[PDB]
This record gives C-alpha cells, sequence and structure tokens, in this order.
C-alpha cells in the first residue's frame, strides 16, 4: 500500500491480500482496477465496505475512459462521507495509478503531466502505459469529464 493524499492510497496484491491489514489504516472504501473482480476474507468490517469496480487489464486498448467519471466520484463520495479509499490492482503501477491521477487531475483542474508528477514523486515505478496516457490526456481537453453523448467520445468508443 501507500498514501497520496489525506485518505487515499494504492497499491497491488500485497495491499488488499488480507483485510486484517487494511482496518490498520482506517480504509473502509475499495476502489478495484484489475481482470478479475475480488473476494474478501469473512472478516470484521468487511460488509460495510464500499468496493467499485473497474474492469480493466494493463493493455494499451483498456477502455479506462468510461470509468474515469464513475472512479473519481467514488473516491470523492467515500471522503465527502469519511472514508479512506484504496485505489488499487494487481500491481498498483498502471492501472491503479493510471485512475489516481485521474482524480488528482480532474479535482483541481490539473494537467495531466502536473498530477501524473506527484505520483513519479511518490513512486518513481509509476510506470502508466500510454494508453491509458492519452486517455487521461484526452480527458484534459473534455473538460476533465466525459459527455458520453459527445461526438469526440462517440467516435473514441467506436474505434475502441
Amino acid at each position: 500500500m501507500l498514501e497520496v493524499q489525506p485518505g487515499l492510497y494504492f497499491g497491488g496484491a500485497a495491499a488488499v491480500a488480507e483485510p486484517d491489514h487494511l482496518r490498520e489504516a482506517g480504509i473502509t472504501a475499495v476502489l478495484t482496477v484489475d481482470s478479475e473482480e475480488p473476494s474478501f476474507k469473512a472478516g470484521p468490517g468487511v460488509e460495510d465496505l464500499w468496493r467499485l469496480f473497474v474492469p480493466a487489464l494493463d493493455k494499451p486498448e483498456t477502455d479506462l475512459l468510461s470509468h474515469l467519471d464513475r472512479a473519481v466520484a467514488f473516491i470523492g463520495q467515500a471522503r465527502a462521507e469519511g472514508r479512506a479509499v484504496l485505489v488499487h490492482s494487481h500491481a498498483g503501477v498502471s492501472r491503479s495509478v493510471a485512475i489516481i491521477t485521474a482524480f488528482l487531475m480532474k479535482t483541481d483542474q490539473l494537467p495531466f503531466e502536473k498530477a501524473y508528477e506527484k505520483l513519479q514523486i511518490l513512486k518513481p515505478e509509476a510506470k502508466m502505459n500510454e494508453g491509458f496516457e492519452w486517455q487521461l490526456k484526452l480527458y484534459q481537453a473534455m473538460g476533465y469529464e466525459v459527455d458520453t453523448s459527445s461526438a469526440i467520445y462517440k467516435q473514441y468508443r467506436l474505434q475502441k
């Protein structure tokens, strides 16, 4: 695991491996970006845990742009309701980061590279593939928002 802001963390397998390790941090909401949606062990607090699953792989033609709005609102509402959010994936380097960045970006209208920086800082390991990169870049343009009934969107999706 690893923090990004007060009540913002991100990582991989060993992060959401054992949920008990979570109650340590004070996390009661978990956003997941992985090949398959996860299972958690019976444990205490696991049932009052928020969960949002973004279906994605680390491949460059994985549609993340269509989840950026929802993933950001989740982390947003999560915080507005109290809890520590954990954005994770098999290795919290691309998928995870990708969205972490996206949040940082929208929240304070930040230029892709500006927000992606603070992440490069915190984690040098940060290697977000090019697809998520231009998808995020594209987000800047759209106004850090995604108008599904927009020609840019409809085309983007058309291809992908």
